């Protein structure tokens, strides 16, 4: 747990550097000096700092009747997109550096994945068990309150969503405070929080969005030996033990969808404890081992293990909990080969010098916790559309694909004179399934594989330009600083 | 060696722990416990903090081409009035606790005064004198379009004001800006900002109302002994020398008018030097010395003077710069008997305690320079009635008077047989004067005595209500506290 | 008779026939048909019904957590003038066809008065001592939302105020919600409701407002003597008794000022028993049997009377307590000569043939206390000017006096050989006290005072023109509707 900060405006600067020989080779201008140096150098001095930062404050009524002030941050990174957007969190930890720097990180999150979107950030300093649900609504709805008045809420302004002990009901509240107040004249108002439940205009398939985002993205890597001709390892995905940190949203789904495939667990770690079981623990029972009774503690096959939750043997580690996690006090350690960053920036520019020394992958969470955002990006577009996707689309498209198949059958009933023995009506045993089992979720579980692995393109592409390999953080920021400057370099000095 | 920042969070709670009795005590209610303390001890939690702050940060390209960033600030206290009011600064000083606090105080001291505006302010770290004037447009304009963006700038949302570095000039490109952008389609969209000048809807009397606060506030005390009566020093208003600080907008007109009634004055400084002259310098000459030079150093009857601005053999002090001039360093000295808060904030709690122990009187800023926001409050209302106050009710005034006069002429004249002789036509000499030269100038001139001194009665009431004798400040507090109160109280916890 | 339901629609009716003939003849356009009657008949018949009127349903959740549904009505009247008007009630009595018929009431009532809002009315259908003061804020919290939501609270659109049970606090979170929610971009938005506290912007005299209003149209009929030499009675308004019912607010005040300037009292009585002493009780002693003990029951001099309050021997009644005290049978008794309506029609037109065919006064409650909205009224610009009523022309107004006296003393003191004898400097005690004592309230009271004497003047020259003598009521709304008349007619057919 370090002070730094400047925790990820290191990155950047690093990625900046490599990235001024191309933009004044690659843009094409009349100007020619080397005064493209001195835009330049003013065009990333502009996208480092966040443009908006909102401090709150405002008082709530306990259910004792006494009274008690709330501070609460809110950091808009650039505004290069129209819409700002990024998650809302939950605990005494909350400063203003952090939603600062979290805020910048959203915005060029939201670059690798081509996301037309900009970062942003908020953060309330409580911590939520010390308050009842009836005091915690008051906490959101309110806090939507103060900021729709001061615009950072708002379809086109500003999109929060979920994050740290934040869940659906809570987005809920955002919603419906929004809709039925300041936002009311606005057809789009339920727009203005990603992440609220199904019942409330949300979307299929992000409960676990971070999942297979964690999924999809160690799965375009493990396939590829490109990588693990330097790292080792097989390409045999199955035989692989992981370990989560933080078992909650995305922990759950992190290892709920990456065990389904045959790659086996050994370790889970919470706020007060750890697992070790070189056996391989299953979801399917410690999954009710949540509000069932309240905080996990061991259970059948989950023994008692304290120490840390890093420490173990194991290959994959995901620390999905809270911040800078990995420092000089253990990055020597870690007897693992691949780290994945579930949370945002469990990995401070501290440990990487280190990893990388050692020949150990960490996979930026710049890139993978972004299927998150990608289809809460989804869920906002369902609401300016107002219908769940392949709402109309369905019907039309089986009924076109049964007509097609058996086109090709009589297609091939009259080259062969006798009409009735050929049968391609049916289609193979997946895709009579995937016409059966038509869903909203379908669209979006190809649209975040679409996204994810295209996204994993733009950066071994961008790696194996600048000879990087191992680093892809410093590949990751390299491609969304060259994304948002061309944002910046094509709108133009704004003189108002 | 000044101190910090809590500036100002001192002395509302040194305020506020004597209203504590009197808070549950005029409290009529069926509630009844000693609860009543838990209410009122939260109310008062809510006004110390500043309710919304925006920090800001926006890019622009100076004459060079180059590009830097531009920090501001802005920090909006209460919003128990419609409005919030504060003016901005440019300075490399600006900092975010500075406004915060400088914020704060704007809300008590539109209370004294009775000016129904909450307390707000903004500064821009900056230094104006190395931007040029076409540099600092694009500065103004382009912050006023990041503030009202955000909501932080607009007629009964929030209307800042001049302060030092700023000028009716910059007011003009706040209004002109708002009234073109986002505010085109208000009606009062030139209400936004007070301090413009006045063929862009400004007010006659702004440009000396700081000055005349200065004045009628010190008016108010030397003329009544019994503060006198303790303080030593003569009633006789006359023959008392004084020596401002920092020549500028409220330095010069705080002297101006100041010298008029027939106060010697006796020393001058700037940011560079000072002048020292036992016989008196005279703002009729010295007040050409600004850019028709550009910077003060001695003149005719103006030595070269060093040493400090403070220490001079003096009877009345008005750190009219910048804040906090007055510390340990040099409280236990100032061979001064009354200090004047021309500036926000000069005297610190540091030093109070050492000039309440030599029986010196420090006028507070609480409610010496009231009158500059008083009459920003007139400026205001002229918007909103869109009339210079009297363009209508002047002519039928001066023909309602002189049908008066000559009423009780031609009814003296009928008891007295001969219709000639009695001649009351003609009123006082001052009076002529009056109905000849009536302008918007007298009816701000008569409503800023009638709020100030009427302040200076709501004071001098709860002084010695509570033995408060000489430390006026914590009696000035101790009155605003109770009137934003008073609004809380009557105003209800919002469930939103 | 429609002792409930078409409360007035028969005094509409009643009025409307009378006014066919005037409006035909005061048209002045190229018409000129028999058809005339056509466009009136049918403009009279636009009047008649409220044309727009929201019947809501709403839920809350008490202390409990149980839930109930709230039903609620609101009736716009007319929309002639641009804001509506009318208060809203928190009575079980609350029926469709209630607020449906006090909205008719308060549309006319306003248009008397000369008041450019059109009518309204509102009820909850509850029972305030059932709901705590907690569970009462949010009722009339939700209530102003979803009446914002579809357009009937607004300045411009529609404002209400107080009432039956209905106190300041309350109209404190109707302003406190819609100018936090709905209304938060709106300057005016506190504008909304009248009848709010005065640190959240009332105005002075509200208290007062409605005992005033009776007194000062009581004046302006026993000092005409063209009602005296009809009636009988001495217009010396001295020597004369009066007989109230309902001590409380409006009964108070009515008495409490009638006995200030000269007259006797009687007779006093609430809804327990009455008083009986023709030597005259006085108001200035037995006021304090309010809360100080808890409800009347006599006191010294204060005979504990039974029988009623109505037929108690005496000169001026007025019913200021609850609806209908006056029937047919009591009508043919209560030997008083004149009775002034200090409540909303407590006069059935199953009594006016009665008290009309006995030559007794019955001053209609369509004008008497309509001085509660007038000064209600006043209270709405005071939120729309931000101004305390001459907060900026009371020092100039009281400058300018002296300056008169002492400008006829110095011109009177030069005729004069001496310079100083004479002394006309100070004016009369009662004059001292007004620049004294001048605040909001005198201007209020003056304002009121001016508005129902023109009133007085409008009905008793239409009546003059009709011949009714004594019908007041009938000479009442047949003045408001020609009011109304003029303003549709030179509007035209909106076509839409
Ligand atoms: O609308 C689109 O515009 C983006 C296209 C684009 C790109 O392909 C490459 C690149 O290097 C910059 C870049 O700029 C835009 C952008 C997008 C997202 C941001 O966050 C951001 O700052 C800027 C878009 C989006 C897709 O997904 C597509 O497949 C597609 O063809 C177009
Ligand atoms: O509308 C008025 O309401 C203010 C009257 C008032 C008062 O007289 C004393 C007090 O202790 C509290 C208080 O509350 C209101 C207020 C005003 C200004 C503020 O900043 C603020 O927080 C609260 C007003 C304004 C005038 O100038 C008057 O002369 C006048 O009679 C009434
Ligand atoms: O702007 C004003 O227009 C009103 C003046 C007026 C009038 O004097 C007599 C009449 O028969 C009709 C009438 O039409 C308007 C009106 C006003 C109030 C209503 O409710 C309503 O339906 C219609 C006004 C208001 C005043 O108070 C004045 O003193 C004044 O000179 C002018």
């Amino acid at each position: 747990d370090p002070n730094f900060f400047k925790m990820v405006e290191g990155f950047f600067d690093r990625g900046a550097s490599i990235v001024e020989d191309k933009l004044v080779e690659d843009l094409k201008t009349r100007e020619t000096e080397e005064q493209k140096r001195n835009r330049v150098r003013g065009i990333l001095r502009i996208i480092k700092p966040c443009n908006h930062v909102l401090s709150l404050s405002f008082p709530i009524r306990r259910d004792d009747g006494s009274w008690e002030v709330i501070e609460g941050y809110r950091a808009q990174h650039s505004q290069h997109r129209t819409p700002c957007k990024g998650g809302i969190r939950y605990s005494t930890d909350v400063s203003v550096d952090e939603v600062k720097a979290l805020a910048s990180l959203m915005t060029y999150k939201c670059a690798v994945v081509d996301v037309p979107f900009g970062g942003a950030k908020a953060g309330v300093k409580i911590n939520p068990k010390n308050y009842t649900d009836n005091e915690l609504e008051k906490i959101t709805r309110r806090f939507t309150m103060e900021l729709a008045k001061k615009g950072f809420i708002g379809p086109g302004v500003d999109v929060p969503a979920p994050d740290m002990s934040t869940g659906e009901r809570e987005m809920s509240w955002i919603a419906d405070t929004y809709a039925s107040t300041i936002g009311h004249y606005d057809i789009n108002a339920h727009a203005c929080v990603t992440g609220k439940p199904i019942s409330q205009g949300g979307i299929h398939g992000r409960i676990s969005a971070t999942g297979r985002g964690v999924f999809h993205g160690i799965e375009n890597f493990i396939n590829e030996a490109s990588y693990m001709s330097i790292l080792g390892m097989t390409p045999g995905f199955g035989d692989k033990t992981f370990a989560v940190q933080g078992f909650g949203n995305v922990g759950l789904h992190s290892m709920r969808y990456l065990h389904r495939f045959g790659a086996k667990c050994v370790a889970v770690g919470e706020s007060d404890g750890s697992i070790w079981n070189p056996d391989g623990i299953d979801p399917k029972e410690l999954e009710d081992f949540k509000l069932q009774h309240g905080t996990i503690l061991g259970f059948p096959k989950a023994k008692i293990y304290e120490g840390s939750i890093l420490e173990v043997d194991c290959d994959i580690l995901i620390p999905a909990a809270s911040e800078k996690q990995l420092t000089k006090s253990n990055a020597p350690r870690v007897k693992a080969k691949i780290i994945a960053e579930g949370a945002n920036g469990p990995t401070t520019p501290e440990a990487d010098k280190i990893f990388l020394e050692r020949n150990i992958m960490v996979i930026p969470d710049l890139y993978l916790n972004a299927g998150g955002v990608t289809v809460s990006y989804f869920e906002w577009l369902k609401n300016l559309n107002h219908v769940s996707y392949g709402r109309l689309t369905f019907k039309y498209e089986r009924d076109s694909n049964y007509h097609l198949l058996m086109s090709v059958q009589e297609s091939l009933e009259r080259k062969f004179g006798k009409h009735g023995g050929t049968i391609p009506i049916v289609p193979t045993a997946e895709f009579q399934d995937r016409i059966s089992g038509a869903s909203e979720k379908d669209i979006v579980h190809s649209g975040l594989a679409y996204t994810m692995e295209r996204s994993a393109r733009q950066i071994m592409r961008t790696a194996m330009k600048y000879n990087l390999g191992l680093d892809l953080r410093t590949a990751a920021y390299v491609n969304a600083i060259e994304k948002v400057f061309r944002v910046y370099n094509e709108a133009g000095v704004t003189f108002t």
